[PDB]
């Protein structure tokens, strides 16, 4: 009862993303920054919904940083403060067989 | 006994660029970053060299970083580290009006 399509991808090994930091991945068309932190690891659009620069993880501040207007986010990619209409879209990510694997999901009822 | 062809674009107010700091600019079909640092007002392409991703000032480091996969270079966008290729395109900029001016040549001789 319900249609829905999977991007999945293994962007690099689990050992890329150690704890306390983030690095940035092609996923298609989009670049994800992969956040490894407090226990947590997170997947999120790295291209700031204000105007699309890319984003690094502040692990001091706790924080993922836009570099062009100041735009902070939450490593859930949840809007700190800044000029930025939106929050960066979430992913889905998982350890499978020592790999990183990012993925989303569009949903579609039948 | 030369002829030149330039692009030139009023990027934004000077007051856009302080000391210590680096903006990233739409020149038409290339992004340029304007940083300013040491006295120094320089302007190079903000498209990495390796896989394009866009660049952004460390005035901490005193260099320009790219957040993907490491590649650093200078002010005057001269290669310092990385996997990337080449160096970063260098514009010519000046201030008029309070206005940041980028400007670049393609040359034909006669
Ligand atoms: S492009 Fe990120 S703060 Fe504007
Ligand atoms: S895109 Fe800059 S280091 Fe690869």
């Amino acid at each position: 009862k319900k249609i829905k399509i999977v991007n999945e991808l293994a962007v690099g090994p689990a050992s890329d993303v150690p704890n306390g930091t983030g690095k940035i991945y092609q996923f298609n068309d989009d670049k994800v920054i992969v956040v490894n932190h407090g226990g947590s690891l997170t997947a999120v659009s790295a291209i700031c919904t204000h105007l699309g620069c890319l984003v690094h993880w502040d692990e001091a501040a706790d924080m993922i940083a836009c570099p062009c207007h100041g735009a902070k986010y939450t490593q859930d990619g949840k809007i700190i403060s800044g000029p930025q209409p939106l929050p960066l879209k979430q992913y889905k990510v998982k350890i499978e067989d020592g790999k990183i694997v990012v993925s989303i999901a569009k949903l579609a009822a039948a």
